């Protein structure tokens, strides 16, 4: 029985806006070329999105769930498919409505909240693994309703500040909400009339679905998250964090978390639980003078079981 491990990676540099970073794409390179070398991946099962200037695929919020989309048609029940995500990028948080949702900015800002992702999940069969690693601001939570297993209520001196150049990785809802009103040429301070204005069926499920509608959609999730858990989240920070984007425009630029990442895989070569990878992540920023605390949300299964499946 052939298993399937396929591939999103994302990563938003925005070039020449506002709103620029510089180790995004560098962040989807380097775990392109770790999946290929140590996890199996296959090229042709790799899509890769981000927006450099010559590229012809762009990571738009269609883009994206569309690619992820097509890892959905193919993870099977039964035969223990390997789905991975990878997006380096800004982030945000939005109202809710007395609390806020965590989102994810592609590059054309339409805007991808925590209750895509929780709806993507949901689409995946028992035994299927979606794992997801986001080096974004605010990246704690974007699979809403997933169990956390390590973060600032489930774990227990100050190191001083990083002496490194940079750069957050996290926009204010401000600014989010005139980048949308810069394009729709109207003001108003609901984000999902300019979302839904802007990109009608392709905005995010929040802003489609009236509240109720979405009230009775949430509530079959809820009942089948009881018997199938699928999803596993390492965020680069906590909710109420940003993380952090290192360096300058020189072309060596990186995200800290997926940088820590790489340093915990080429210093451990054996197969590496997701909650000690997620642990040995923490501890890399932590003596790096790094402030944001990436965390871990998924299964107690899969909290135990290897990071991608390694053997």
């Amino acid at each position: 029985m052939v298993k399937k491990r396929l591939a999103v990676l994302v990563g938003c540099n925005y070039p020449n806006t506002r709103n620029e970073l510089h180790g995004c794409i560098n962040d989807v390179l380097a775990m392109k070329e770790t999946i290929l070398s140590r996890f199996g991946f296959k090229q042709d099962d790799i899509e890769v999105l981000t927006d450099e200037p010559e590229s012809k695929v762009k990571p738009t919020g269609a883009n994206i769930k569309a690619a992820l989309r097509r890892m959905v048609d193919k993870a099977q029940a039964g035969s223990g498919d390997i789905l991975f995500f990878h997006y380096s990028g800004h982030g945000t948080r939005i109202p809710s409505v007395f609390k806020q949702d965590e989102a994810i900015v592609p590059c054309d800002f339409n805007l991808i909240t925590d209750v895509d992702f929780r709806e993507l999940v949901n689409q995946l069969p028992k035994g299927t693994s979606f794992t997801m690693i986001s080096d974004s601001g605010h990246s704690g939570g974007l699979i809403d309703k997933e169990k956390e297993q390590i973060g600032p209520s489930s774990v227990s001196p100050a190191i001083e500040t990083t002496n490194k150049t940079i750069t957050s990785r996290a926009l204010p809802f401000k600014a989010v909400l005139d980048h949308l009103s810069s394009l729709t040429g109207i003001t108003t301070s609901d984000i999902g009339t300019h979302l839904l204005e802007l990109f009608g069926r392709d905005a995010g499920l929040k802003f489609r679905l009236p509240a109720m509608d979405l009230m009775d959609l949430l509530e079959t999730m809820t009942a089948r998250e009881k018997h199938v858990d699928s999803g596993i989240l390492m965020s680069g920070c906590q909710a109420d964090e940003t993380s952090a984007d290192v360096g300058v425009g020189n072309g060596k630029a990186y995200g800290a978390f997926s940088n820590a990442i790489q340093r915990v895989l080429n210093e451990n070569e054996g197969a590496m639980k997701n909650k000690q990878l997620v642990m040995m992540a923490r501890d890399v920023l932590e003596r790096l003078g790094f402030h944001q605390h990436p965390c871990l949300y998924c299964s107690d299964q899969n909290a135990d079981a290897t990071f991608l499946s390694q053997p």
